[PDB]
Formats: structure tokens, sequence, C-alpha cells
């Protein structure tokens, strides 16, 4: 602990430190607008543009030369009389000023001013029609946010008739309303958020000017990680997610003031010990600044390592990350070394207030010590009861009800539901490529068989197709005469390709295409569709198949495979940064094993929570999220315990274990209550994932904290003794 190295340097250029820190987050807040409007400007792909189902949808709009984005969004009109006269001319001008506005729609299918397929957009009973349109973006862009909000301001523009009302649904218009969702409950996050930790570190320090020096540092922190996230995705340079504005925030908060406590107990420590200020100072981070570095870089690369997936939400999810979270190491470990000692020679500043908790910690200690065989068993059964969830545990892909019901998509595709079946406004879009003309006879029986065996696939409800074009049934044979027929033209014109190489169906599922049934849907279309083309002059043709269910195909299929990957390359890294760190290998395994046996306590507790009293299933995103911040900073509190037991090896390793235990309780136990409610303080979102997302991780560090820490990491240390530090070496004794 002698005064040397970049300690001293940080302690005399302190001010000068301070005042570069402070003029470059003034820099990078008032050279780009905010990190919320860059995130609204910046939002990335719901899909990769590499996809089969958005190549799929791309092919389709440009071979009947329709629409070149991926984008779509269903207009709904509802109504307490039946949809007669005057509705059809309210919908004749929707679609009008639809088709007015090329900047934001690019197509209008317009089936329900067709007479013949007028009974194709209609319900049975004749309250409620709809019509697709196709929106230019590729369905979570911003270009289709917008366009989502043009055709909305477009829709609610033209005056309704005395009882007919229309609403914007569909996927994209669910994407758009996300944002929008955000947008209205991330201020109330961060409020509370900030009303906790003030609360918080109230209760911790008792006193007002370490509480209002802890939220400057924390302040500065967050700033200066938002203000680089906004400055890399406003110049295009990383991508960002909804998701990623919140939990760059939250977590930039909570590892912020973690950072923060971590160093104000060490220096409070130093200081009750009976050491003067400097010397305070230099104790403190020669014993955890590099303890600090090394939990932001395992948070950092945890994060990182959800860039190797290929869902484009976890890739923008990944480097933005990464980068907030190292920028808030810096500003944690230059800032924070900075205020500490430019303000402890300001008289009783970070003085210590109360008392130190040595005591009961100390007592939990040499219970650990005198009996480390029968806990560690006890902490192994509570983290294992927590797998009692997997019979039972229930994954939803629908985002419909993961938020609010007042949104705009939430309420059209209610009122759709009230007159149309189940998932009527997500049809599924069959289009098969040949190399002839296909307006002949002899092709419409083959497309009529296409049409009769997709229609007879179990799961499959309802097929549009030129032979059935109002979507049901009129050994088949048209004669010549009907391909003069202008109705048939029109038809014709509607469903099949301008050159007639191309055919096309619209295809409705019986159920939710947002489970993996509708998964298993798209190949038995494509397999159907294959066997009916084959053994016909149509055949090589190639088949498209494109839409929701498709698309979460294409977004689930490797998705498992994926996750598991990036879990195993971020136990991998934080693995190897504990060895960096500690220089010990048993020491690194224990503290990465631990928090992925306390993993089965955290999904036993969320399951149960959310799946079984709040009634919401866990979407099928929040273990992936979850997973990694746990294992960051769960091994992060490990990583703290075992520096501090570390220190204190030479006195002999139970006494070792205690005396670090008693040093480290109240601190990493305030610590730790301080990420969990911060990371629960999301229960407030309105995008339920979100919320789902902070209460897993909020119940997995409160667990950890409480158990892990405590418990089994002491209890392991005490059974491995000398070999704990391996290939150290090791005292072993006093």
């Amino acid at each position: 602990a002698r005064p040397g190295g970049i300690a001293k340097w940080i302690r005399v250029l302190a001010v000068p430190i301070i005042l570069v820190w402070v003029a470059i987050i003034a820099v990078l807040n008032t050279v780009v607008p905010q990190l919320d409007v860059v995130g609204e400007m910046r939002s990335v792909s719901m899909s990769p543009d590499d996809a089969p189902s958005v190549i799929a949808m791309k092919r389709v709009g440009e071979v009947f030369e329709e629409f070149k984005s991926n984008s779509s969004v269903m207009i709904v009109l509802e109504g307490e009389q039946p949809l007669g006269d005057e509705a059809h001319k309210y919908y004749d001008e929707i679609v009008d000023k639809l088709e007015a506005d090329p900047a934001h729609v690019e197509h209008v299918q317009d089936f329900w001013g067709d007479p013949l397929t007028a009974s194709g957009a209609q319900s049975p009973d004749g309250l409620a029609s709809y019509v697709q349109v196709y929106t230019r973006g590729n369905q979570g862009e911003a270009l289709a946010n917008e366009s989502v909000e043009a055709v909305q301001d477009i829709v609610e523009s033209v005056p309704a008739p005395p009882g007919v009302k229309a609403y914007v649904t569909g996927p994209a218009a669910l994407s758009a309303d996300q944002h929008v969702a955000s947008d209205r409950s991330v201020r109330v996050i961060e409020a509370l958020t900030f009303a906790v930790i003030i609360t918080m570190l109230l209760l911790v320090y008792r006193s007002i000017v370490t509480v209002i020096l802890t939220l400057v540092m924390v302040v500065l922190s967050l700033s200066a990680a938002r203000g680089m996230i906004a400055f890399l995705g406003y110049h295009e340079i990383i991508g960002l997610s909804v998701f990623a504005t919140n939990l760059l925030t939250t977590l930039a908060i909570a590892a912020a003031t973690d950072y923060a406590i971590f160093l104000i107990g060490r220096y409070q420590e130093a200081r009750s010990v009976g050491e003067d200020r400097e010397q305070s100072y230099y104790t403190m981070f020669h014993s955890t600044a590099h303890v600090v570095l090394g939990s932001g870089m395992t948070i950092a690369g945890a994060t990182l390592c959800l860039h190797f997936t290929r869902m484009p939400y976890f890739q923008s999810l990944g480097i933005p990350l990464a980068i907030g979270m190292s920028v808030v190491v810096l500003a944690s470990l230059t800032m924070g070394a900075a205020i500490i000692s430019v303000a402890s020679r300001f008289g009783k500043t970070f003085e210590p207030k109360r008392a130190m908790r040595t005591r009961g910690w100390r007592k939990l200690g040499a219970a650990v010590v005198r009996w480390p065989a029968p806990i560690l068993v006890t902490t192994i059964a509570l983290s294992v009861v927590g797998l009692l969830a997997l019979p039972g545990y229930q994954t939803n892909y629908n985002d419909r009800r993961y938020l609010p019901q007042d949104l705009p998509a939430n309420t059209g595709y209610a009122a759709a539901d009230r007159h149309f079946s189940q998932a009527r406004m997500n049809p599924e879009l069959l289009m098969i490529e040949s190399d002839h003309d296909l307006r002949n006879s002899a092709d419409f029986l083959v497309v009529d068989r296409i049409a009769k065996r997709v229609f007879q696939v179990p799961g499959i409800s309802r097929v549009q197709a030129i032979t059935r074009p109002q979507g049901t049934p009129i050994s088949f044979y048209l004669p010549p005469e009907t391909f003069e027929n202008p109705d048939f033209k029109r038809g014709m014109k509607m469903f099949l390709s301008p050159d007639g190489h191309a055919v096309r169906f619209i295809i409705s599922h019986e159920g939710d295409p947002m489970s993996p049934e509708g998964i298993k849907h798209i190949d038995a279309i494509k397999q159907a569709a294959k066997e009916a083309i084959k053994g016909t002059p149509l055949e090589g043709s190639k088949i498209y198949l494109g839409g929701t269910a498709a698309t979460f195909k294409d977004l689930q299929e490797g998705a498992n495979y994926d996750l598991i990957i990036a879990g195993i390359a971020a136990l991998c890294l934080i693995f190897i940064i504990m060895l960096i760190i500690t220089r010990a290998v048993v020491a690194s395994a224990v503290i990465v094993g631990t928090v992925v046996i306390s993993l089965g306590a955290s999904f036993g507790l969320s399951v149960l929570i959310w799946q079984h009293i709040i009634g919401l299933e866990l979407h099928w995103m929040v273990l992936a999220m979850a997973v990694i911040v746990l294992l960051a900073v769960g091994a992060d509190y490990n990583l703290l315990l075992v520096s501090r037991i570390k220190e204190e090896i030479h006195a002999g390793l139970n006494t070792g274990i205690i005396r670090s235990m008693g040093g480290t309780g109240s601190v990493v136990t305030s610590a730790g209550l301080v990420f969990a409610f911060t990371m629960m303080s999301m229960a407030v979102s309105e995008l339920a994932v979100i919320a789902q997302v902070g209460t897993t991780i909020g119940l997995g560090l409160l667990f950890d904290t409480l158990v892990i820490r405590s418990f089994m990491t002491p209890s392991i240390a005490a059974l491995m003794g000398k070999w704990f530090w391996w290939p150290q070496r090791v005292r072993q004794r006093p």
C-alpha cells in the first residue's frame, strides 16, 4: 500500500481528470441530440437482411412489382352496423390517401374494394373488414416506424361515418408502438431508480454529503456512457434496439453505484482502522481498483458475447452495452478516485458516520469455517430447487401480450379478434415462381391443386388464391373464355405476376403462428406445395414462403444454439478475466461456477412469479438477456470477496476468510441490494419484456448476494484450503 503507481498520478491529477471528464461529458451531450432520440432514429431491423423470410417477402414484392421493403401493417374497419353504404366510401378515401403517399406506402393490397374478392376481406357477421397495406421499411427500422406513424395519421385524418372506426394493426405496427411504449415509461424507470438508490444510500451512509457525491459520480458516469453510445449510434457506427437503451441506462446506473460503493466502503474501512486520508485513499485504490476494473471488464465482455448470435436485437444489444459498460468503468475508476481524493481533504466529507458491521459478519465467518461441509449443501439445495420450474416452464413468442392494451396495435388486434378468427391479421404469403407464363388453362389445374393441398394441411384455416378469390371453395377445368373476362383479368393481375411467371397464395393459420406449431406449419406448407407441383409442367419452380410464421422460424431455428454458444463464451471470458486477476485456476473456477449454480434459483424464482402469480409467461428473450448480467455481476461480487480473502491469507486460511468476510460483509451486501433493487426498478416498464428481464436479474442478484457470496464461496474456500489458490504458493499456516 505504498504511495505509487497509477494511484499517485490520479491523486495528483484529480482536478484535471474531473475537469476533462466533465468537459467530454458536456461535449458528448451537446453535439448529439440524445440517446433516446438516436435510438428512435437508429432502430435496428427485427430480422436479418439475409433471413429466408425477408428474402422471400422481398422477392414477392420484386416479382409482382408492388413493393421492395419488408414492412406491412393491417388496417381494420370495425363498425357497430354491418359495413355497407358510406363504409365502402370511407375505405375508398382511406386507400386513396394511402396511395397518394409513396413516401411511406409502397402498395395497398385492396381486396375489399374488388367485388371478386370483397367477401374474402370481410368478417362472417359483416361488421368488420380489413386491408393489408405495405409500407417502406424492414419492420423494426426507424423508417418503418415513421411509415406506421404516417399510415395512422392518414387513417385518423379521414372523417369517420357515424359508427365506423378504423384501426391500424399488424406486426410492424406492434414493433412501431414498442418504441412509443418505451418512451413513455423510461422516464418513470429512471425516476424510480434514482429514488430507490437515493433512499438506500441514505440508509447505508446516514450522510447527506456522501450520498450527494455518490449521486454526482453516478450521474456523471451515466451521462458519459449515454453520450458515448448516442455519439456512436448517431454516426451509424452501432445499431440501437428498444431494449438496448433501457438495459444500458439501468446497468450503467447500477454498476456506477456499485463501483462507488466499493470504493467508498474500502476508503471508510481504511479510515476506521486509524489511517490518515492519504494512506486510506492509497489502500482503497490498491485494494479495489483492480477489482472494479475486472468487475467492469466481466460485464463488458459478457455483454459483448451477445454480438456473436444471429438475432439482430442481440447484436444491437451487445456492442452498445459493452461500450457503455467500459465507459462506466473508466468514469468510475478515474472519476471516483479523483473525487474521493479531492473531497477527503475538505473536512469530514467521506469520513465514516455510524460504525462498521464486522462483528456479525465475523460470527458468520466463524460459523462458515466451523461447518464448511454442512453449509454449501444448504446453498446447493437452495440453488437447485429452482430447477423444479422446468416441468412446466412455458415461453411465449407473441409480443402482443407484452405491451399495454391501450396501444393502437393492441387495440387493432383486439378489434380484429372480436369479428375475425385468431391470427387473421398475420397471414402467410406463398409464391411459386415458374419459368413460363402460367395464364393458361392447364396451369390453373396445378394452381388449384396447390391451393387445395395447402388448405388441407392441418393448422391452416384459409387459403386465398386465383381459383379461390374469396378464400373459400367455389377434377377442375377452366374454359379458355374465362381468360378474356375483365373480372378474371383483374383477378389474375391481383394474384399473378405481371409477366405471368409467378403465382401467389394468401394463407391464414388455424392457431397462433407465434408458437413452434406455426413454425412446423411453414415446413408443412412448403412440402405440400412441392408435392403439388410434382409431376406437372411446372416442376423446378422456386417456392417462396414469407410471413410472421416464416420470420419467427428464421429467428428461432438457430436461436437456442446461438444463445448456448454465447453463454459458454461469456463463461469462458469471465473465467479468463478471473484468472488474469487472481492468478488462481481453482478460485476462478469456483467464482464462475457458483453463479452458474445460482442461475437455477434465479430461473426458478422468475418462472414461479411471472408464470404463476402474475400469470404472464416469460418472454423467450428474457432468459437470454438475464443470464449474461447474472453471470457478470455474481462473478464480480465473488471476485471482490476472493480478492479480499487473498489479501488476508498471510494470517491463515481460516482467519483470512473470517477477516475478509468481516471486512466486506456490509459493503457487498449494500452493493448487491442496490444492484438488485435498481434492476427490479424496471417493474414499472410498459415493455413487459423489459420488466421481466429486470425482475429476473434483480431476483438473481438478491439471491446470490444473500446466499452465494455469504456462504457458498467462503465454505468452498474453507473446504479447499490451500488448493483454493492453485497453483499459487500458499503460506497455509500463520
